[PDB]
């Protein structure tokens, strides 16, 4: 049975376990021949490696180059909100305007995103440089944890990114985590991937992508995007709710095979009936899942309790 | 319906609501004449008086005269549990001895005790200086917080206190809070009693006497001590144990009105059958306590969720 952690501190070992040569380093990046932004994305891979659980995420002052960056992905997504997000979503925005300093002139810090998440439903966030294995990412949500970039795109292409920014944590993920039943749902993601076979792990990375990342969910008689890659992204989010794509209802024995590519919009989503009911479908799928245990998470002792 | 905290921070309004006029101040009290004692005390209300949830406990340099207080009353006691003591308590001491200073010549600091207990179960202290209303002291338990003094007994007198003191809860108390089905059990308690009404305040107290403070359970087929009052009490811990008092199964329409004292040794004892029968009883017994709503603690948010 693959290594899982059973403590929120043994998520620390991820860090030593990352892909170390990141997409910056690419010929085609936006960033590619800039060595100024070569060099801030090694300052913030370098805040990451040295984070440990239990402290404050460092703090940042972001250059003004960076600000402007984000006020253009800021202010171009927010027009798109109030119609094409759940309502989870525009719940929460204006606190997290309101308390955690989302404007288009300034970068919020991961360290009031994280202690505001905390007080809506736990969920806490871990600065992370580069890629995690799928395995590492979704174990972290067993302990309601995020690892979330604290790295911005390159200002050449503000509408661009090949990976995910603090643009895509911050407008695509962050405010679905303040929702108790999504946090509970994504939580069962990371629980039913505790000492998966990477089989099984595949399978649970591709109904993520297709609820956690690009899922679309009733809201009474609407269909409204929850997926952080659609909310963070002005064209596919425009997209995902037009006549063009096909919509299926959320399936896992189906949807957990589905191929997808990561370079075009979707031609296919999944359409959740509601948080509850896919937490509840996941659970199910997870029961399917060779493991000679059963896990629980405890979160008055932070601790995973294997049975 | 009466006030009720509904967040952990909100169990600071219970410092500026205690009896300010103490046991310490009464002439028959072991300290009274004792001015330095009488000083010492106050220094310890007023640690309490300032404290604020979320700060970590003050230390204090105990006396050379206070520890051996302590050293008295502890060895003395120790010489019982093994034979006298429920399993929970004689698996956890071992570890209290180990990582919380638990031994005769050196008094706990209730900050170690209280990350101790957290690791266990998410129990935690807070220091209190005097005597709380039960609706107070019940509600702390729903946040899983236990109220502890940190004062000592007067030395003239190690076996004997008419009040709890630090002694006490070290011995009594703590131990039985790193056990999980008993964090919950106690815990049980604390959310009947949110927004009850005095009457039923009465009632949750005195079911609290006959379980948390003198209570004894099935143990395979023994009887053995868990409450805090006879896990303190050299002499009654032996008694209760013996052919002298009356035994009976623990029934909380009918362990819910009956009558004690606090003087001598009970002359009756409820035996549960498992601290998780008993939650379960009192989980039944809440029910039955008119209350216009529901309420559930969560763990993630530290907040009561009031239906
Ligand atoms: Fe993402
Ligand atoms: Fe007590």
């Amino acid at each position: 049975v693959p290594w899982f952690p059973r403590t929120i501190q043994e998520l620390d070992r991820f860090a030593n376990q990352i892909l170390s040569y990141g997409a910056e380093l690419d010929a085609d990046h936006p960033g590619f021949k800039d060595p100024v932004y070569r060099a801030r994305r090694k300052q913030f891979a370098d805040i990451a490696y040295n984070y440990r659980h239990g402290q404050p995420i460092p703090r940042v002052e972001y250059m003004e180059e960076e600000k402007k960056t984000w006020g253009t992905v800021f202010k171009t997504l927010k027009s798109l909100y109030k119609t094409h997000a759940c309502y989870e979503y525009n719940h929460i925005f204006p606190l997290l305007e309101k308390y955690c300093g989302f404007h288009e002139d300034n970068i919020p810090q991961l360290e009031d995103v994280s202690q505001f998440l905390q007080t809506c439903t736990g969920f806490r966030l871990r600065p992370v440089a580069g890629l995690l294995s799928s395995r590492d990412f979704l174990g972290g949500l067993a302990f309601r944890v995020f690892h979330c970039t604290q790295y911005i795109r390159h200002g050449s292409k503000p509408m661009y990114t090949p990976e995910p920014d603090i643009c895509h944590e911050l407008l695509g993920h962050v405010p679905l985590f303040s929702d108790r039943s999504f946090a509970q749902f994504s939580q069962e993601i990371g629980l039913a991937s505790l000492g998966a076979p990477d089989e099984y792990i595949e399978k649970l990375a591709t109904i993520y992508w297709f609820t956690v990342e690009f899922g679309l969910c009733k809201q009474g008689d609407s269909i409204k995007a929850y997926g952080a890659g659609l909310l963070s992204s002005f064209g596919e989010l425009q997209y995902c709710l037009s006549e063009k794509p096909k919509l299926l209802p959320l399936e896992l024995e189906k949807t957990a095979i589905q191929n997808y590519t990561v370079t075009e919009f979707q031609p296919l989503y999944y359409v959740a009936e509601s948080f509850n009911d896919a937490k509840e479908k996941v659970r199910n799928f997870a029961a399917t899942i060779p493991r000679p245990f059963s896990v629980r998470y405890d979160p008055y002792t932070q601790r995973i309790e294997v049975l």
